[PDB]
């Protein structure tokens, strides 16, 4: 059975107006801004941006890759696909 989400989990993250996007649950660094209650820090591969999202918008990567892991025109997406597949736990600072 599933556990709750935890830092390092790989997902497709969905925001309004964007296709399901390769992403990870981030850690919060000591001294860094924490997300709101009930939200996780989501690092989106390719664009390297963070947003705060709840589980409803988070699709586990293994299960979802066959549907969502196809090239997309949007900026950063295809770079994103390479990252999540090839070095999803790397520092992208
Ligand atoms: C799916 S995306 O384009 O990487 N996206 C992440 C950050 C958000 O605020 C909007 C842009």
């Amino acid at each position: 059975m599933p556990h709750a989400f935890k830092p390092g989990d790989l997902v497709f993250a969905k925001m309004k107006g964007y296709p399901h996007w390769p992403a990870r649950i981030d850690d919060i660094a000591d001294g860094a801004v924490k997300p709101p209650p009930n939200k996780y820090p989501i690092f989106f591969f390719g664009t390297h941006e963070t947003a705060f999202l709840g589980p409803k918008d988070l699709f586990p990567y293994d299960k979802s890759k066959d549907k969502y892991g196809k090239p997309n025109k949007r900026k950063g997406f295809n770079e994103g696909l390479w990252e999540i597949q090839n070095n999803p736990h790397a520092s992208y600072s």
